[PDB]
RNA sequence: CCCUGGUGGUUAAAGAAAAGAGGAAACACCUGUUAUCAUUCCGAACACAGAAGUUAAGCUCUUAUUCGCUGAUGGUACUGCGAGUUCGCGGGAGAGUAGGUUAUUGCCAGGG
């Protein structure tokens, strides 16, 4: 099989490989910091995370 | 203060064309080349000497926006970033369209 092609189509099944679940977890965390963002004048704790 | 003439600032056509109104003052057209001046020829422009006449033009004001110029709000193109992916967040045209636009203003002189 081609090269190519399979460095392609790897790649696109590794990206493809994603879980819905951590995505909602990662929904949720955006909406959650936008909501806060939003806000002003407060003190915030921020964690880092990544 | 206002009209007119001259001189600055504020830059969005503060643009040209067509039609109408005036001209007291001011301005312009207009008179003569002969005096200094100018033209690669020509008082046309300019230069000089003056006021007979006029709104015709330039100019000012009023006009349909006829040409131009300017320009929305949305939407789209495009773009930053993102463990949401033809998506999530941020910014946002050009063009087109509803429109709008023939300025405004500081201070010197003449007199209404």
């Amino acid at each position: 099989i081609k090269r190519k092609l399979r460095l392609q189509l790897k790649k696109a099944r590794f990206n493809a490989s994603r879980s819905r679940s951590k995505n909602k977890c990662f929904i949720k965390r955006m909406e959650n910091n936008r909501k806060i963002i939003s806000k002003n004048n407060i003190n915030v704790q921020v964690f880092l995370v990544r």
